[PDB]
């Protein structure tokens, strides 16, 4: 299933919509707002 916000997606995990794999931040991040 896929994550929420501060999920914490991985190399082979994925995030819910309106959200994307935050590498940086380890966990799913807001999409259209992260840096």
């Amino acid at each position: 299933e896929c994550r929420y916000w501060l999920g914490g997606c991985s190399a082979g995990q994925t995030c819910c919509k309106h959200l994307v794999c935050s590498r940086r931040h380890g966990w799913c991040v807001w999409d259209g707002t992260f840096s």
